[PDB]
Protein backbone atom coordinates (compact mmCIF):
# COMPACT_ATOMS: atom_id res chain seq x y z
CA UNK A 1 0.00 0.00 0.00
CA UNK A 2 1.00 3.55 -0.07
CA UNK A 3 3.57 4.45 2.40
CA UNK A 4 3.16 7.50 4.17
CA UNK A 5 6.19 9.27 3.01
CA UNK A 6 4.51 9.03 -0.64
CA UNK A 7 1.05 10.33 0.74
CA UNK A 8 2.60 13.25 1.95
CA UNK A 9 4.40 13.87 -1.35
CA UNK A 10 0.79 13.23 -3.46
CA UNK A 11 -0.95 14.98 -0.83
CA UNK A 12 1.34 18.22 -0.14
CA UNK A 13 3.70 18.88 -2.63
CA UNK A 14 3.57 20.87 -5.76
CA UNK A 15 7.09 21.58 -7.03
CA UNK A 16 6.07 22.10 -10.52
CA UNK A 17 4.52 25.83 -9.48
CA UNK A 18 5.98 28.67 -7.88
CA UNK A 19 2.59 29.73 -6.64
CA UNK A 20 -1.27 28.74 -7.36
CA UNK A 21 -2.13 30.93 -10.74
CA UNK A 22 -5.57 31.07 -10.30
CA UNK A 23 -8.60 30.77 -7.97
CA UNK A 24 -9.55 27.58 -9.58
CA UNK A 25 -5.67 26.13 -8.20
CA UNK A 26 -7.22 24.19 -5.01
CA UNK A 27 -10.58 22.53 -7.21
CA UNK A 28 -8.40 21.18 -10.36
CA UNK A 29 -5.53 19.96 -7.66
CA UNK A 30 -7.65 18.67 -4.71
CA UNK A 31 -9.23 16.49 -7.22
CA UNK A 32 -6.37 15.37 -9.73
CA UNK A 33 -4.47 14.11 -6.04
CA UNK A 34 -7.32 12.09 -5.05
CA UNK A 35 -8.24 13.52 -2.60
CA UNK A 36 -11.39 14.29 -2.80
CA UNK A 37 -12.38 10.40 -3.88
CA UNK A 38 -13.99 9.19 -0.61
CA UNK A 39 -15.37 12.43 0.69
CA UNK A 40 -14.44 16.12 0.57
CA UNK A 41 -11.04 16.69 2.38
CA UNK A 42 -12.00 19.79 4.34
CA UNK A 43 -8.51 21.65 4.79
CA UNK A 44 -5.18 21.02 2.60
CA UNK A 45 -1.87 22.45 2.00
CA UNK A 46 0.28 22.53 -0.98
CA UNK A 47 3.52 23.45 -1.07
CA UNK A 48 5.48 25.36 -3.94
CA UNK A 49 8.99 23.89 -3.28
CA UNK A 50 11.96 21.46 -4.11
CA UNK A 51 10.65 18.03 -2.89
CA UNK A 52 14.63 18.35 -1.33
CA UNK A 53 13.78 21.55 0.46
CA UNK A 54 10.82 20.56 2.46
CA UNK A 55 12.64 16.81 3.25
CA UNK A 56 15.43 19.18 4.51
CA UNK A 57 13.16 20.36 7.05
CA UNK A 58 13.39 17.03 8.64
CA UNK A 59 16.36 18.53 9.98
CA UNK A 60 15.77 21.95 10.95
CA UNK A 61 13.76 23.11 14.31
CA UNK A 62 12.55 20.42 16.32
CA UNK A 63 9.22 21.31 17.54
CA UNK A 64 5.60 19.65 19.31
CA UNK A 65 3.28 18.90 16.99
CA UNK A 66 -0.25 20.55 17.38
CA UNK A 67 -1.07 16.88 18.74
CA UNK A 68 1.93 17.20 21.57
CA UNK A 69 4.13 14.79 19.84
CA UNK A 70 7.70 15.81 19.35
CA UNK A 71 8.60 14.52 15.81
CA UNK A 72 7.55 18.04 14.28
CA UNK A 73 10.19 20.09 13.29
CA UNK A 74 9.56 24.07 11.67
CA UNK A 75 11.47 25.23 8.89
CA UNK A 76 14.06 27.94 9.03
CA UNK A 77 12.56 29.81 5.55
CA UNK A 78 9.38 31.06 5.10
CA UNK A 79 8.21 28.60 1.72
CA UNK A 80 5.74 29.70 -0.91
CA UNK A 81 2.27 27.28 -0.24
CA UNK A 82 -1.19 27.50 -1.27
CA UNK A 83 -4.02 26.73 1.06
CA UNK A 84 -7.35 24.70 0.13
CA UNK A 85 -10.56 25.41 2.30
CA UNK A 86 -13.68 24.09 1.41
CA UNK A 87 -16.18 26.21 0.90
CA UNK A 88 -19.34 26.95 2.05
CA UNK A 89 -20.70 25.34 -1.56
CA UNK A 90 -18.79 22.16 -1.49
CA UNK A 91 -20.87 19.15 -2.21
CA UNK A 92 -19.14 15.64 -2.09
CA UNK A 93 -18.94 14.66 -5.02
CA UNK A 94 -18.23 18.46 -6.56
CA UNK A 95 -15.86 19.57 -3.84
CA UNK A 96 -15.37 23.15 -3.77
CA UNK A 97 -12.50 25.18 -2.41
CA UNK A 98 -11.09 28.64 -1.78
CA UNK A 99 -7.20 28.75 -2.58
CA UNK A 100 -5.54 31.15 -0.48
CA UNK A 101 -1.72 32.01 -1.03
CA UNK A 102 1.22 32.38 1.43
CA UNK A 103 4.49 32.57 2.19
CA UNK A 104 4.92 31.23 6.04
CA UNK A 105 7.40 28.43 7.71
CA UNK A 106 5.65 24.97 8.10
CA UNK A 107 5.63 22.50 10.14
CA UNK A 108 6.21 18.47 9.76
CA UNK A 109 6.47 15.26 11.23
CA UNK A 110 8.70 13.26 10.61
CA UNK A 111 9.70 9.41 10.78
CA UNK A 112 11.84 6.76 9.22
CA UNK A 113 15.09 5.78 7.73
CA UNK A 114 15.77 7.71 5.83
CA UNK A 115 14.35 10.46 7.91
CA UNK A 116 11.28 12.19 5.86
CA UNK A 117 7.78 14.05 6.23
CA UNK A 118 4.80 11.64 6.56
CA UNK A 119 2.50 14.32 8.01
CA UNK A 120 1.66 18.27 7.42
CA UNK A 121 1.10 19.80 10.70
CA UNK A 122 0.67 23.57 10.42
CA UNK A 123 1.83 26.97 8.71
CA UNK A 124 2.85 29.85 10.95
Amino acid sequence: KETAAAKFERQHMDSSTSAASSSNYCNQMMKSRNLTKDRCKPVNTFVHESLADVQAVCSQKNVACKNGQTNCYQSYSTMSITDCRETGSSKYPNCAYKTTQANKHIIVACEGNPYVPVHFDASV
